[PDB]
């Protein structure tokens, strides 16, 4: 159809989308959910959809004909996706309210271990990134867009509902851009389902 459904949360993701600051429409490559245990039982925090400009597919021809499992366990393939000279974006849709401390804790846990010694440029990028979320309630239904323009530039947008239409911030930092990608597609993805979904789709596409 025109929309895909994320199994666990039932959140719908349009298969082809036009995103803020992106010239060409992007195609949905995978979906998944992120769950976390704050107390006793794990709960679903958000649904996520990863999009890519179809132009990056040609750049992954070295992996043609590989299985989903081979693709999933190949770090070089995901690094190649990150390095591709095209636009990619992650659409996060909150399925529960997220308060300030919860948000900062998660951001710190994701960034800090990956950037032990931030450069002045990284600090500036992170400050700009955080400013967008400061004094901003992240209630259920909120949509966050993390768009990769290149290996060092990202466009970030947030809405309280519906796909953002504006670019809230543009940041420059290879370390921050790389760190955020690793959060979702590295060895310990926060959303194993999202990574597996992307791997499966790539296996079908790189045939
Ligand atoms: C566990 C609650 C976290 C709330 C997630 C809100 C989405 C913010 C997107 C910015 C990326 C920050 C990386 C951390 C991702 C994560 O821990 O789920």
């Amino acid at each position: 159809e025109d929309y895909a459904e994320e199994t666990a949360t039932s959140v719908k993701f349009k298969r082809s989308v036009t995103l803020p600051g992106c010239s060409s429409p992007l195609s949905l490559l995978g979906t998944g959910f992120r769950e976390k245990k704050f107390a006793i039982i794990g709960v679903k925090v958000y649904a996520a959809g990863y999009y890519v400009n179809e132009s990056i597919l040609s750049g992954l021809s070295a992996w043609t004909g590989r299985s989903a499992d081979e693709i999933q366990r190949d770090s070089s393939l995901f690094v190649s996706i990150f390095q591709a000279q095209a636009e990619k974006s992650l659409q996060i849709v909150l399925v529960r309210d997220v308060d300030g401390k919860t948000f900062w804790d998660a951001l710190d846990e994701a960034i800090s271990p990956r950037i032990k010694s931030p450069s002045s440029e990284d600090t500036t990028a992170l400050s700009t990134f955080c400013c967008i979320f400061q004094n901003r309630p992240l209630n259920k239904g909120s949509v966050i867009l993390l768009t990769w323009i290149n290996t060092s530039n990202m466009l970030v947008s947030v809405s309280s509902g519906g796909l953002p239409t504006n670019v809230d911030a543009t940041i420059e930092s290879g370390n921050v851009t790389s760190a955020l990608f690793d959060v979702f597609f590295g060895d310990s993805p926060v959303s194993p389902t999202l990574k597996s979904s992307v791997a499966n789709q790539l296996a079908m596409t790189l045939v």
